[PDB]
């Protein structure tokens, strides 16, 4: 992919966070907490899963950006309508607003309805989200191996403004407490 040259500086928004996620003092890199972290509660957090949004919002045009994914067992990625749902449970997929790939038990799988099985042979450490918004594409690649392509939504009605999505996952097991990590362009 030559999508490089798109790059966008992505930033986290604070207000959208799970109560019990970490931002780093420069908004570019978010982990899960031993405990709540002592903010009020508002409209905007996502309650139910550790989730946060960008800041930025994009409504036409090519967007590219990088996360740092490495030694994390479980993690959502991609792109949602400022619409989404915020509280209680719901599905990542493009009928809720979401357009996500993830990692879960050792297995990638897309945020389809139901959800698609990914095959990729170089498990990533970086992963690139390419977004065009007049072409209704969300494409994700493996930055890790020499930028392959991981999937793409095509055909996408995203039906308002998007932003950067973000789910650092649970840390039950113990073996995911590492964070994401915006890269630098
Ligand atoms: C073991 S743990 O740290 O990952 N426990 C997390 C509890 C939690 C439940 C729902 C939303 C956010 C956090």
């Amino acid at each position: 992919h030559h999508h490089h040259h798109h790059m966008v500086h992505i930033t986290l928004d604070r207000n959208t966070a799970n109560s019990w996620l970490i931002i780093s003092k420069d908004r570019r890199q978010v982990r899960m907490g031993d405990t709540h972290q002592n903010v009020s509660d508002n409209k905007e957090r996502f309650s139910n899963y550790p989730m946060v949004l960008g800041a930025q919002r994009f409504s036409s045009g090519k967007m590219y950006w990088e996360v740092d994914v490495t030694q994390k067992e479980a993690w959502d990625l991609g792109v949602c309508r400022d619409s989404v749902q915020r509280k209680g449970q719901f599905s990542l997929s493009p009928e809720n607003g979401f357009w996500t790939i993830w990692l879960w038990q050792d297995s990638y799988e897309a945020g389809t309805s139901p959800q698609t099985t990914l095959h990729i042979q170089v498990p990533p450490c970086q992963i690139g989200i390419f977004v065009d918004y007049e072409a209704g594409v969300v494409s994700f690649y493996n930055i890790t191996d020499h930028g392959s392509l991981i999937y793409t939504f095509s055909e996408c009605v995203f039906a308002g403004p998007l932003r950067p999505f973000f789910n650092v996952g649970f840390n039950y097991s113990g073996g995911n407490a590492a964070p994401l990590k915006l890269c630098p362009l």
